């Protein structure tokens, strides 16, 4: 019921959604590539949750890194899917 | 229907359970911890599956690339969970 848990779903039924789509993928070498930008992209939105609502030092700066982390990654998975249909 | 599809919807399935508990987790910093063992998971599961029945080179790649990176990453977060209340 808090703002900080209905945020969290929120990102969730964001990456489930788009999670499901990827497991309907009959190429599994495109089910990976859309299911791992479902999965940086569900990433993205825990960090920035709990860099909003989070309170402990060590969670709030392993969010941080998180959020570098999963860009570069989600850059190059864009072109193969763009690239091959 | 197909092998690929059936088992990446096995790994989305234990990455939605586990991510479910982790929303439901009234503190943040618990809930972000909980979450991204289960993504770390997710993302393994999903490279494991790739890597039994893709054929690219680079998602291939890419997949072990998620095995070796995301297994380190894990201890920290249950070293900070059975260490919190
Ligand atoms: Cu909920
Ligand atoms: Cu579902
Ligand atoms: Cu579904
Ligand atoms: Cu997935
Ligand atoms: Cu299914
Ligand atoms: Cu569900
Ligand atoms: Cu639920
Ligand atoms: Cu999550």
């Amino acid at each position: 019921s808090s703002a900080s848990s209905q945020e969290y779903m929120a990102g969730m039924k964001n990456m489930h959604e788009k999670m499901m789509a990827a497991v309907n993928e009959s190429n599994p070498d495109k089910a990976f590539a859309k299911g791992m930008i479902a999965h940086h992209e569900g990433a993205i939105a825990m960090a920035e949750t709990e860099l909003k609502y989070g309170k402990d030092p060590e969670m709030r700066k392993l969010a941080q890194d998180i959020i570098k982390a999963q860009k570069g990654e989600i850059e190059q998975m864009n072109k193969w899917l763009d690239s091959h249909k």
